[PDB]
C-alpha cells in the first residue's frame, strides 16, 4: 500500500497513536546483562534505555569494554549505523575512542549541549581552534580545524590524533541545531537538507566505518534519521517504490536497539520525511 495513501488513512481517521502502539507491542525483546552490571551504572544516561548485548559495540580494551552504544546493520540497504547516547562527563573518552577503533568519518548530533533549561549531553568537541581537548583516560588529541554555520545546522572539520601511534584522521561533525526543544518540525524540508549534506560527505559510504549518530538518548530523533535514509535507499533499490514498508523497517531497526521512535508524533514525522524525500525529485 503506497505509504501516501496509508498516511492520508491514520491522519483522516487520526490514529497515529494506535499505529504506534501497535509497533512497541510487536518490536523484539532481548537481554542487556552488561548494561545493568552495577560498574556501568555511571556509563548509562538513563536507566530504562540500554543497548542489547548481542548488538552493542565493545571498547577495545581488558578494563571495561561497556559503551551504551548498538551496530543498526541493514542487510537489504547495504547501510550500518552506531546509534549511541549523548555522552557523559565520564563517557567522553569512551566516545572518541570508539569513533577511532570503528574507522568512522562522521558524528551527527541532532540535540543541543542545553534544552528545557537542562543539559543533555557533555561539550565533547574543542569550541576555539587554540584550545584542543586532551581525553587523558583514552590517550586521544582533538582540535577543532574549521566551523561552518548555517540557519539550521552547522558542519565541523575535526582532527583526531591518537597519541599512542601519531596518526590523525578528519572527522566531520554535523550538527543539526533547530529541532524544536517540544514536538518534531513542522516541515521536513530542513532535516532532509541536511540528511542529504551527511550522504554528500562519504560519511554514509562503505569505504569507512559506520556513522556515529545520537541525540539526547539515542533513540528518538537518532531513529528519524536512520529510519527515513534507509527507508529513501531501499526505493532507489526495489522495481516497486510501493513495497517500501516503513513499519517493516523499523520493526527491523528495532531488533538492534530498544525504542527507536519515542511518540506517535515522531513516527509521523518519518511518514512525512520519507514521502517528500520520494516527492522532491526522487
Ligand atoms: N542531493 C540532494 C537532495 C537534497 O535535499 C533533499 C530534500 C528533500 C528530498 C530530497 C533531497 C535530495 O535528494
Amino acid at each position: 500500500m503506497e505509504m501516501e495513501k496509508e498516511f492520508e488513512q491514520i491522519d483522516k481517521s487520526g490514529s497515529w497513536a494506535a499505529i504506534y502502539q501497535d509497533i512497541r507491542h510487536e518490536a523484539s525483546d532481548f537481554p542487556s546483562r552488561v548494561a545493568k552490571l552495577p560498574k556501568n551504572k555511571n556509563r548509562n544516561r538513563y536507566r530504562d534505555v540500554s543497548p542489547f548485548d548481542h548488538s552493542r559495540i565493545k571498547l577495545h580494551q581488558e578494563d571495561n569494554d561497556y559503551i551504551n552504544a548498538s551496530l543498526i546493520k541493514m542487510e537489504e540497504a547495504q547501510r550500518s549505523y552506531i546509534l549511541t547516547q549523548g555522552p557523559l562527563p565520564n563517557t567522553v573518552g569512551h566516545f572518541w575512542e570508539m569513533v577511532w577503533e570503528q574507522k568512522s568519518r562522521g558524528v551527527v548530533m541532532l540535540n543541543r549541549v542545553m534544552e528545557k533549561g537542562s543539559l543533555k549531553c557533555a561539550q565533547y568537541w574543542p569550541q576555539k581552534e587554540e584550545k584542543e581537548m586532551i581525553f587523558e583516560d583514552t590517550n586521544l588529541k582533538l582540535t577543532l580545524i574549521s566551523e561552518d554555520i548555517k540557519s539550521y545546522y552547522t558542519v565541523r572539520q575535526l582532527e583526531l590524533e591518537n597519541l599512542t601511534t601519531q596518526e590523525t584522521r578528519e572527522i566531520l561533525h554535523f550538527h543539526y541545531t533547530t529541532w524544536p526543544d517540544f514536538g518534531v518540525p513542522e516541515s521536513p524540508a530542513s532535516f532532509l537538507n541536511f540528511l542529504f549534506k551527511v550522504r554528500e560527505s562519504g560519511s554514509l559510504s562503505p569505504e569507512h566505518g559506520p556513522v556515529v549518530v545520537h541525540c539526547s538518548a539515542g533513540i528518538g530523533r537518532s531513529g528519524t534519521f536512520c529510519l527515513a535514509d534507509t527507508c529513501l535507499l531501499l526505493m532507489d533499490k526495489r522495481k516497486d517504490p510501493s513495497s517500501v514498508d516503513i513499519k517493516k523497517v523499523l520493526l527491523e531497526m528495532r531488533k538492534f536497539r530498544m525504542g527507536l521512535i519515542q511518540t506517535a508524533d515522531q513516527l509521523r514525522f518519518s511518514y512525512l520525511a520519507v514521502i517528500e524525500g520520494a516527492k522532491f525529485i526522487m
